[PDB]
């Protein structure tokens, strides 16, 4: 498989995001690598414009589903790799329960031998001292399942999941994610049976880094389709 073949080894990654949340504008640059064979991504992010005006964990899902590890019997349900190298557009609305929303548009494609995630993010109607603008979120992440189905009407997929952000007082801030992906190229892509991606993530810091930043590790494996009865 052409697409699949581009992910057999370790692949360098670059991430660029330009954001505006409630009028606070910022930019983040990220870099690292992904290894689809093991379903593993390792990335470091730096806010190039100063202090990040929202908590790092709220941007984790925005900052590479093409690095999921698909079991063999599921490999023909991997839309993400099938769209490469031309790439795909990933769009979302994320509703923070009882708070504002993020809307994102991103292009994920190969630029030379590097896989590049380029993002625009706009956020509105956040409360000045809610969990997001008030920075009340713990610096950590939980595991979640990301549900995928075909969207034939658009030659792409529709994706949904619900993120739990732990809050420093023992409560949880929910973030309801709605996502669609469509290929950038005209070539045939694989449209999948219903299935999900199992995510686990861990956030940490670079002790030598002067800038506001995030080190992120993700492990992603596809599941939900069985071999046999």
């Amino acid at each position: 498989s052409k697409g699949e073949e581009l992910f057999t080894g370790v692949v360098p990654i670059l991430v660029e995001l330009d954001g505006d949340v409630n009028g606070h504008k910022f930019s983040v640059s990220g870099e690292g690598e992904g290894d689809a064979t093991y379903g593993k991504l390792t990335l470091k992010f730096i806010c190039t414009t100063g202090k990040l005006p929202v908590p790092w964990p709220t941007l984790v899902t925005t900052f590479l589903q093409c690095f999921a590890r698909y079991p063999d019997h599921m490999k023909q349900h991997d839309f993400f790799k099938s769209a490469m190298p031309e790439g795909y557009v990933q769009e979302r609305t994320i509703f923070f329960k009882d708070d504002g929303n993020y809307k994102t548009r991103a292009e994920v494609k190969f630029e030379g031998d590097t896989l590049v995630n380029r993002i625009e993010l706009k956020g509105i109607d956040f409360k000045e001292d809610g969990n997001i603008l008030g920075h009340k979120l713990e610096y950590n992440y939980n595991s979640h399942n990301v549900y995928i189905m075909a969207d034939k009407q658009k030659n792409g997929i529709k994706v949904n999941f619900k993120i739990r952000h732990n809050i420093e007082d023992g409560s949880v801030q929910l973030a309801d994610h709605y996502q669609q992906n469509t290929p950038i190229g005209d070539g045939p892509v694989l449209l999948p049976d219903n299935h999900y991606l199992s995510f686990q993530s861990a956030l940490s810091k670079d002790p030598n880094e002067k800038r506001d930043h995030m080190v992120l590790l993700e492990f992603v494996t596809a599941a939900g389709i069985t071999l046999g009865m």
